[PDB]
């Protein structure tokens, strides 16, 4: 924040500011579930391994 | 790393991997919840702007 900046620029670019943020968010999801994964995988194959 | 984790993993007992297995996805939802709340204050300063015009 940011919005001394932002309260400055036109709607159609702070309509394009905002959508940007969703795909944003999913990469940082996206990337938190595969680092799970890296984490379930071995349990489930040590369990396995017994 | 991987290997290391796996090699740490394998001597543990079914009944602490099983625990460990099941406390993984509450733990990740939990960092979710907290980055999705990261994003509602990111968005507020363009929220703002826009409703400021």
């Amino acid at each position: 924040d940011d919005f001394d900046f932002l309260k400055n620029l036109s709607l159609e670019e702070l309509q394009m500011r905002l959508k940007a943020l969703d795909p944003m968010m999913e990469r940082e999801i996206e990337e938190l579930r595969q680092r799970y994964t890296a984490k379930r995988q071995p349990i489930l194959d040590a369990m396995d391994a017994k």
